[PDB]
């Protein structure tokens, strides 16, 4: 038993659907009301509780709405999520990062006391696209205190990230010609310490911005990572160990992992 454990015993089915139990309200946050970062919008569960926190950011010319539907279904899981706009879209990964712990002092200092009343804000993880996946990684590498750390299709000139101790679950996508998994992601992984809690998710037949609409298969895995490790959420483990199976067409080219993750 866990007190941190939010919403039914999971199924597959649960985490494939358009949107998890809990109802998501939305807060914007406007270019001049973040300190430190270009805004955002805050989606939280309307059932007062606390929960985790997590910060998205998307990646270089993207704003949050390339994030957004990723952002809200996680929410609808049970997270205080924000998904954010940087202080300019041409920013480059380590400013993201800052940025990203910019959102998440946000979420916890400044907004507002619905949203502040529903964070427990010992427990808090980070995810982004391309350039702000390549953030999430810098900023797991300062903030080891993170539960969670999450980069999608990442980019990153920095390819060694052994520094990381923060439970980190890294999409890749094959046809990627943007942040090319055998330059970005793979070496990413690669370099993740054996001795952490990791997982690499490889989809098949992806392009770069399969994380910009809708997807199955981004949505359960990112939902499970965070319960298991924002939560300790032993419930969702099952959908992480062994986890799916390599080759399947058009959808999961290979997933790699740490497997068994310790608490
Ligand atoms: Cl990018
Ligand atoms: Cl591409
Ligand atoms: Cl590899
Ligand atoms: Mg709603
Ligand atoms: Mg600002």
């Amino acid at each position: 038993a866990n007190p941190y454990e939010r919403g039914p015993n999971p199924t597959d089915a649960l985490l494939e659907a358009r949107s998890g139990p809990f109802s998501v309200s939305e807060e914007n946050v406007s270019r001049f009301g973040a300190d430190g970062f270009g805004g955002g919008t805050i989606y939280y569960p309307r059932e007062n509780n606390t929960y985790g926190a997590v910060a998205i950011s998307p990646g270089y010319t993207g704003t949050q709405a390339s994030v957004a539907w990723l952002g809200e279904r996680i929410a609808s899981h049970g997270f205080v999520v924000i998904t954010i706009d940087t202080n300019t879209t041409l920013d480059q990964p380590d400013s993201r990062a800052r940025q990203l712990n910019a959102a998440l002092d946000y979420m916890i200092n400044d907004a507002s006391s619905a949203v502040r009343s529903r964070i427990d804000s010992s427990r808090l993880a980070v995810m982004g696209h391309s350039m702000g996946g390549g953030g999430t990684l810098r900023l797991a590498s300062q903030r080891p205190d993170l539960k969670a750390a999450i980069p999608l299709t990442p980019w990153h000139l920095n390819k060694n990230w052994s520094s990381v101790r923060v439970p980190t679950l890294i999409i890749g996508a094959d046809l990627d010609t943007i942040a090319p998994v055998l330059t970005h992601a793979r070496p990413f992984y690669n370099s993740l310490p054996t001795s952490i809690s990791k997982a690499y998710l490889e989809l098949d037949g992806a392009t770069h911005f399969a994380p910009n609409i809708p997807n199955k298969i981004i949505g359960k895995y990112s939902v499970a990572w965070l319960k298991r490790f924002v939560d300790n959420d032993t419930r969702y483990t099952q959908f992480l160990c062994p986890g799916p199976r390599d080759g399947l067409f058009g959808e999961v080219e290979e997933y790699r992992s740490t497997c068994p993750f310790a608490l």
